[PDB]
């Protein structure tokens, strides 16, 4: 019974997991699913180290229940890069077998309906929105099982109190059905202490593990010795070679041993500083003063978007490399895809990497307790060390937290901690969504059954202003108040169909109505200006170098300002020598400005020259700003608003891929970011329609010239030959003509 | 040789004609074809009279240039109505053969492109656009064989001078290629004078013919008795039954012969008057105090749009009906349709019929020789009793004039009249249009070329101020200045590739970028203000009424007037007291305001009571304005104007067919005009793609309802079966799906 092929799996299932290596399967993931009711419909919440490979009862859940009964299902992701990568994961593994799965990343939707799609690997953000689509048009039966994805997010997180809403949504539909299950639930989580009550809210049997498949041993130094968590001393640190901190040390010790090593940082400066020195200690501790696939990881950097940095130049080429938030999208796979080839052996992360993908290394060493002048909080710290240890290579994991002077006291809190327990984040705006998903919905009318919704939420299962706040969806035309019956409106219909929470329809409604007064066509800055989300803390603004533009925008693009309540007399004038809404109108102008200049498809490198902004957050606003110009456009089809859909039709496709209106059927190929459709315009290929038809010799010298054997690369495949993704973007093309008509 | 079998034809063209009826060889024909070199290229120039069958030598000429040498040919037509008429008629002649004729009757264009169309049967309007298109890009080695029609139209005409300018245009070029024809020239003209001049204008050689298949003899009235032309008493008038004028008895006389007659009217109120009567008088003198075929006419008039007319109520079923501009654009072909067919035997119609279509009718009567206010023309007249005497049927044709007191001298002018010769219309603002035509096309280029140019067209011919033309371009931005050599400009580019005379575009790109600045868009006035064409003499407009209308308008429909420079201060205010471009502007926003309607689908019959303008003057309007919106949209997309062209993109169909933005897929099949559609969207059926997989029997019961064998009507096959026309549906939209893809 304990290996794979007695458990009921395809063939070509199991081929593929042979080949990515997982032959043995460990004994509590047999243990906890043969465990109870589970397998027959019963939902289930579990947790497990994230090395334990948490993933595999969810997938083996899954595909019985596929197999058993056929239904579509969900899987819950937070980030858009891991939920890139498992989408990935699945498509490669669920080739064969038939089971085709898409995901909705934000911006990013699937070309085939949800009726053929099968498993939509999607986030929470439009995991919600997927829900309610579906409970909308009494459609649910497709539903048969949604996999969730660290549900001690649920708790006190800015996305995740949409995923205990969809799944306190979805326990209320099951049991209204009754009047086994209709849908499961499934999912992972870390070391929780409150699981059980997380467990029984949606009834689901219990299951905790503590099991790692190779030995994890924390350490905190003191001085030149090395502490154990409970005040016992393990080995004496003793420095090789270096030109009390002794970072460099560390890593030495195991890059003799050949093995890896990440070293966070704390700051976006830390960690620069820190890879920069390692690689200078290289330069003498190993010359006195695999080389062939380094080079081919620097040439991958060579032909990117923004080139190669000046900081990884003097670096990368000898095993050392860094990878934190201001580096590129696009930088951040490769130097990570390399790091699980082994080419690499130290980098300089910040704390992002924490929640990101999978990145095995020997040793985990945390530069400071205090990351960016706040304590390390203890959820990211058992991700932060979790990694240590690789699966079948590496005996031992370890992890050497640094701490200072009294900074030990407050630096050993978190070995000798626990996760803080979950909460149910909910008059509250995280709330007023929750009911106005479900009374628009035609889900739940009467209001005593609406009173039932609310014991059927996280807050009545952990143990009065329910009802209280519904009379404010009723002051704010939400709702129509008949004889109580609830009617949805045409703005409450709106704001479920399109995934806003109702505080910001408030601001919208009335500010994409004031579009009507007066607009501008010239430019597309205008309906840039409402398609940008908000300002947050993207980058730190610079009042300055936005006088210097603010000055040679052309007069065209001073009409947008006035038009939306920026002002010439008021801008980078006042802040000099010293409203809450003005910020978020000037931000939010300045939002639109560089977009504009990314749907011009102005350099990066000019870009980060111009706007000051690194190419870090530039990424990571063009991609947020896709998702909500794909939210308006949707807000306003529901609300009767057919003029203001057709400006912002296109909007979406042009912020995802930074390209303008010429490319926009081009970039329909996945292959095509930014710049391989650029240069195949210019070959005179103006549709994909005919580049289907191109001859496959052409592509290959085009795309070889425009430099800003596997020297391309494309997202999700790591890197590609020049030959092979050439012929790709041909054969993409083509499945593209016919399987859409 | 005088016979259609012994002429190179195809076999099945042969049954088709003889289908027709026209199975006798002219003798003229065959010695104007047979003449000279002719057939083997050069160009050609005659005049026939209209019942002679003038458009039967040039159906063989373009057949012997098709099938000869395999080249695109165009044919152009007067107006909209006769180009459809024509352009069925060479369809379903050239069905089988391979020859797929399509036309650009202004706003229609067809879905499949020029390449694979052949004979573009289209009004001057657009053959001009087409042709300046093919000159564009190279590509007038397609083009070979141009037939012109009505060449005595080129004089004096609001668009004949287009004709003129494409002639001679084509004409240059020809020459231009010599330095056994590229291009073969044929047209057919009334009786002109100086056709020798324009036949030798176009190094055509000349052949005039007075020949008909009938004989025809005119007619004037003096008190009790019918004056020949030369001072000849042929007839002593005697009236036989009557309740000086004795408009009625002329009539009466052919009645008894069982045969049709033609009552053509002044104005529209003479034509409801004198229909009126001869029923009035078809009820005493026919009752002492086809009918099933008369009812079924009576039928199809029942569920028209506009449903039947009072007028139109009283007279129809006796076999008396009248037809006017200010009738319906539907009605005007079945009334026309019955008299061909023999069901209608008296018609009161105006001016307008003498250009339309052909209708034979025994005898043919003119009401007064004053014609609106003004003397009769002479070119009007000559093709105004042309359609006296039908061929192989009646002997003899005649024409009754009518004349009273001192208006006989003057009536009869008309009589020993011939028709004025013609003239070239060519500072001059049809003039700037036709160098700027060739100049930004890349033909020439030169000046002395350009002055060549001049020598090319029919001033030159007919035997300064040519260049000084172009300094008026060049003061307009239209051409830039360099070393003299002249190019094209980006205003000048788009002016020649959508088709407008530059004094227009001047306003337009003013009025185009007034919006420009501020834009609305929760209503489509703003949009439809800019696609209006201009206000002409369409209707006579009430103040009052558009007073009220004003004030009932809604808040979002009042900030359009004010952001167009129309005043709520000043409308209808100071007219009923008591600028140019002002009324330019208010009967632009009426013109805007009617065709608002036009597109929410309100009813004709509601428009006309409460827009005060008749039915002919709304469908004459919106066939009118949906070919400025059609040249709009491909003016701002030459201009770079990638958005302004997205809000216009849709306004072109919508305008034609009076239809919402739901049916814009589904009308684009030919057999829903209005209605048709609408009643077929509440049946389930929103797109025009699962229409085509429709069930036979579903859309027969659905189309039978919404109510205002042969009860339906389709444009251009008459009458049609309420089961075909419903299985011509499906099978229309059928074809529709794969022929794009």
């Amino acid at each position: 019974k304990l290996l794979l092929a007695n458990w009921g799996l395809p063939k070509a299932v199991l081929e593929k997991y042979h080949s990515f290596g997982v032959k043995k399967m460990f004994e509590w993931q047999a243990e906890c699913l043969l465990l109870g009711q589970v397998l027959e419909g019963k939902n289930l919440v579990y947790s497990a180290p994230t090395s334990a490979g948490k993933t595999l009862v969810a997938e083996l859940l899954i595909l019985k229940r596929v197999l058993e009964m056929r239904k579509k299902a969900l899987f819950i992701l937070p980030f858009v890069s891991v939920a890139k990568e498992k989408k990935y994961y699945l498509q490669s593994l669920f080739q064969e077998v038939g089971i085709k799965v898409d995901g909705y990343m934000g911006s990013t939707s699937p070309s085939r309906h949800f009726s053929s799609l099968d498993i939509a690997v999607c986030t929470i953000e439009r995991a919600n929105g997927l829900i309610n689509r579906l409970i909308e048009e009494n459609k649910m039966d497709l539903l048969g099982m949604v996999v969730v994805d660290e549900l001690h997010m649920l708790g006190d997180s800015h996305r995740g109190y949409l995923l205990e809403l969809l799944l306190t949504k979805i326990c209320y539909i099951t049991r209204k059905s009754a009047s086994s299950n209709a849908v499961q639930i499934v999912g992972m989580s870390a070391t929780l202490p409150n699981l059980e009550l997380v467990a029984s809210w949606l009834n689901a049997e219990l299951y905790h593990t503590d099991f790692r498949p190779v030995p994890l041993l924390e350490s905190v130094k003191v001085g030149n010795s090395i502490y154990d968590s409970s005040m016992k001393l393990v080995r004496e640190f003793e420095p090789m070679l270096q030109v009390e901190d002794h970072v460099v040390s560390l890593c030495y010790e195991t890059i003799c041993d050949n093995h890896s090593v990440l070293l966070f940082c704390p700051s976006k400066k830390w960690c620069e500083k820190l890879a920069d020195i390692i690689a200078r200690e290289f330069y003498n501790l190993h010359h006195q003063a695999e080389q062939k696939e380094l080079l081919e990881v620097m040439d991958q950097l060579r032909r990117l978007p923004s080139g190669l940095d000046s900081v990884l130049q003097k670096t990368v080429p000898w095993g050392v490399a860094f990878h934190h938030a201001g580096l590129t999208f696009e930088e951040r796979d490769i130097i990570e895809g390399a790091f699980r080839q082994g080419l690499i052996r130290v980098l300089a992360a910040t704390s992002t990497l924490s929640s990101g993908v999978n990145l095995p290394a020997r040793r985990v060493i945390i530069r400071t307790p205090i990351f960016g002048g706040r304590p390390l909080d203890i959820l990211t710290y058992k991700q932060m060390v979790g990694r240590a240890g690789r699966k079948g290579v590496d005996t031992v994991g370890e992890s050497i937290l640094i701490c200072k002077n009294s900074e030990k006291s407050k630096g050993i809190a978190l070995l000798q901690g626990s996760l803080k327990p979950v909460r149910s984040c909910l008059v509250t705006g995280s709330m007023i969504r929750a009911i106005l998903e479900i009374i628009v919905g035609g889900v739940a009318s009467t209001s005593q059954d609406m009173h039932t919704y609310a014991a059927c939420t996280f807050l009545a299962a952990s143990m009065g202003a329910i009802e209280a706040c519904v009379m404010w969806l009723l002051e704010n035309e939400f709702i129509q108040s008949t004889e109580k019956v609830y009617h949805p409106t045409h703005l409450g219909s709106a704001t479920l169909s399109s995934s806003l929470s109702p505080a910001d329809t408030l601001d919208i409604f009335a500010d994409l109505q004031r579009a009507m007064k007066g607009f501008v066509l010239e430019n597309d800055l205008h309906i840039l200006y409402l398609v940008t989300p908000m300002f947050e803390d993207w980058t730190t603004i610079d009042w300055y170098r936005f006088f210097c533009l603010w000055e040679k925008l052309p007069t065209s693009m001073k009409r947008v300002a006035e038009l939306v309540g920026v002002e010439e007399g008021f801008l980078a004038r006042c802040v000099k020598g010293k409203q809450h809404r003005q910020m978020a109108i000037h931000k939010r102008f300045f939002t639109s400005l560089v977009l504009l200049d990314l749907i011009s498809e102005v350099p990066l490198r000019e870009i980060n020259q111009k706007y000051g902004c690194n190419r870090g957050q530039i990424q990571s606003l063009q991609q947020s700003a896709a998702v909500y110009a794909g939210m308006i456009t949707v807000f306003s089809n529901r609300l009767g608003w057919h003029n203001m859909e057709l400006l912002l039709s296109q909007f979406q496709k042009r912020l995802t891929f930074g390209i303008q209106r010429e490319l926009c059927d081009l970039v329909r190929v996945s292959l095509l970011n930014a710049q391989r459709a650029r240069v195949l315009y210019a070959s005179g290929f103006h549709t994909v329609a005919d580049l289907a038809r191109a001859n496959i010799v052409e592509v290959e010298v085009i795309l070889k010239n425009a430099v800003p054997m596997r020297t391309i690369w494309v997202t999700g495949r790591k890197g590609l030959t020049e030959r092979e993704a050439a012929a790709l973007i041909v054969e993409e093309a083509r499945m593209i003509l016919q399987q859409d008509l």
